[PDB]
């Protein structure tokens, strides 16, 4: 297997996120309108995707995070990276 | 291989749908604001993506669902899911 | 593996772009109201991901393609595919 991307943007610069999942760590690269930069997020993951959604001042980001069948939500939402609420069945 | 997921979201709530391709079947979290749920959606597919699009008071949801070299679109346009006119090749 | 998509949409036709990766090749097919169409989009990659934005009257699109642990960010700004100045680490 390859390694795997999701992507998401915003804004009309625009902003850009592009999350890797390679030999089971996710990692984040981030532009913002002049270069490429290595973002914050780092946990684990084989696969992943994105969503966002900007409001007011905040992105407002989710990055679903899977190993094996366990998916992680992680929330970024103007002010650090934390493990959402999502669950894959109730 | 791990669990494939796609996500889309919309509104200022927002609502976000997660699709999660497992063992062969696609099926579908919701959040609405308050409280995850599973959704209608259940369908055969080994890889998943998805793209959304609101006009007036209808959310509109298209998910590619991949199953060997056939990919299937489902459509949500307010009113049930049905299998759209998407081909891979004409 | 099954083939692997990635999607994305705007305005309120819509236009809807769907990746597929098939056999170390991505194709693009296109709705943009009235029928499917292949698109100029030919590119190799095992893994894509797909985000856009609308800016004025021109569509931008970011299709990231992973072969092996090498990722290549694709770009249409209104006129034309060119690679990006995306790397996955500086």
């Amino acid at each position: 297997s390859s390694v795997q991307t999701a992507a998401t943007s915003w804004g009309t610069v625009p902003s850009i996120r592009v999350y890797t999942a390679n030999n089971g760590k996710i990692t984040e690269r981030c532009w913002d309108g002049k270069g490429w930069y290595t973002g914050a997020f780092n946990e684990p993951g084989d696969n992943v995707s994105v969503t966002s959604w900007l409001v007011g001042s905040a992105i407002h980001i989710r990055v679903y995070a899977s190993t094996g069948t366990t998916t992680t939500e992680w929330c970024w939402d103007g002010n650090g990276w934390t493990k959402g609420a999502y669950t894959a069945t109730n």
